[PDB]
């Protein structure tokens, strides 16, 4: 019989592709030695051939998709004014407000990309022709409880279009083209949302890949937006979790503990 | 005569390529209208053709260079334990320690990439063949005074090699190949450093592009490293400042105020 500590250690070393059962009755050291050997070989192969990090590679793939479809690539601050949170209509007694990492007294780590993209839409509307199409990929931060679907440090893609063409049909068509490109099956379900009102949730089984919005909405006035728009946000670690059939999203995160879903802690357990 | 407010506004709208002088005696509105028209056209052209963000594009170019030369692409946490700072030998009464953005009580925004790369070197040495070559590009954070060479939110590349081949000659040769690839002239100057001891500073005129280190050093013991190593760190916004002849590094930063060095604030000044 394996202890809980031994089972947890084997789970860290097990990968989705492995045809190995921890409930097979084999001794711990036998299972551990096989898995350590497989993971070392996996890392050696990555190092010998591709050498690309899954999160970096997916960002680059996504960037090419959106650039090629006419969207401007934005890189905006990660450390943002706390005032942008309140201006998103997030009251400081709300659950989301309690998820914010504060920095100093007046700043925070962004929990979402919307504020910066709202400002870019307003500014670019003075220079660029209709429709204005932008996107951003980068780190976002939320305090979360320990779970297999959430990270405190994650990576979000968000895109937005403003002006003509800002229909639910076009929004769903962009989402469909994007997730087809990635080879990810999904469905769309309507839900309510305290920030945006009603959303379209992009679901893979019970896992939310994205929330999307058809504007205009009452919040727009606070950002100086008065045109129709559509937009969506996606978690890159969730996309990787689906693509690679990871059991826990930690396998896809910025991490010291995993490289492309392979444990970096390859010591023997005693 | 132009007021200081008017001169500052024209400086924001002026780009290095412009053959326009603010000291020419022309009225403010004439200079402002010409510059606004040039910047709008610049943004329109970016939107019509390349659509790539300078910081994103440079990260991708750098990533390809290092991956193709056998270095593993790392993406590690930006929000790190405050204990890693002390373990770098940064005492809490030192000037660098005062530059750290603290988060919660026990975390901070990373001011450097070295701690995470030290841990990756230690772990990967159990799996990968000699020499171990890794790199990371991403956000770093330091409190700074207002100046044209420093950002509080910047982007660092750091690479390291550990094992064989870890000579000053090989380090300089990698730096030279890299900066040749980018088309940036430089010189190397020795300096002292409280964290690493002696460094090699990679200079473009009076601007430090990088600091580099030939190990081993006494700090290595604290990270479980006992082999020779070489490494260097570079600021991407500084590389862009040199490449594009920006007068202030803010033009190259993650920003709401500039897109590829072009002002996003294209209103009229009254
Ligand atoms: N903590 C997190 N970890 C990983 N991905 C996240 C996290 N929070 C949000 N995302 C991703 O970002 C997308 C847009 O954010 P948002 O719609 O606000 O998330 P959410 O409604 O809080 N999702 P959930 O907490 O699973 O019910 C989500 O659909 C996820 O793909
Ligand atoms: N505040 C900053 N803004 C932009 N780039 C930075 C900043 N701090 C460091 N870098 C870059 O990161 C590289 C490695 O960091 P490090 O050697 O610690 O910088 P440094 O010695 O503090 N440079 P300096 O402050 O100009 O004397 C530097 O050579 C810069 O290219
Ligand atoms: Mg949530
Ligand atoms: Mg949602
Ligand atoms: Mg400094
Ligand atoms: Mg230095």
């Amino acid at each position: 019989a394996l202890t809980k500590s031994q089972t947890d250690r084997l789970e860290v070393l097990l990968n989705p592709k492995d045809e190995i059962s921890l409930n097979s009755g084999k001794p711990f050291r036998e299972l551990e030695s096989e898995l350590l050997s497989r993971r070392k070989k996996d890392l050696q192969q990555i190092y010998a051939e591709e050498r690309e990090n899954y999160l970096g590679k997916l960002e680059r793939e996504i960037t090419r998709f959106f650039v090629d479809r006419g969207f401007l690539e934005i890189k905006s601050p990660i450390l943002i004014p706390l005032e942008y949170i309140e201006r998103m209509g997030i009251d400081n007694d709300t659950e989301l407000s309690k998820q914010i990492f504060r920095v100093d007294k007046n700043f925070c780590l962004r929990p979402m990309l919307a504020p910066n993209l709202y400002n870019y839409l307003r500014k670019l509307d003075r220079a660029l022709p209709d429709p204005i199409k932008i996107f951003e990929i980068g780190p976002c931060y939320r305090k979360e409880s320990d779970g297999k679907e959430h990270l405190e440090e994650f990576t979000m893609l968000a895109f937005a279009q403003m002006g003509s063409g800002c229909t639910r049909e076009n929004l769903e068509s962009i989402i469909t083209d994007f997730l087809n490109h990635l080879g990810i099956d999904f469905k769309i379900v309507g839900d309510s949302c305290m920030v945006y009102g009603d959303t379209l949730d992009v679901m893979h089984g019970d896992l939310e890949l994205s929330s999307a919005v058809v504007g205009p909405i009452p919040l727009d006035r606070e950002w100086g937006i008065d045109k129709p728009w559509i937009g969506a946000g996606f978690g890159l670690e969730r996309l990787l979790k689906v693509k690679h059939d990871f059991k826990n999203i930690k396998r896809a995160a910025r991490s010291e503990s995993y490289y492309n879903g392979i444990s970096t802690n390859l010591h023997h357990h005693h």
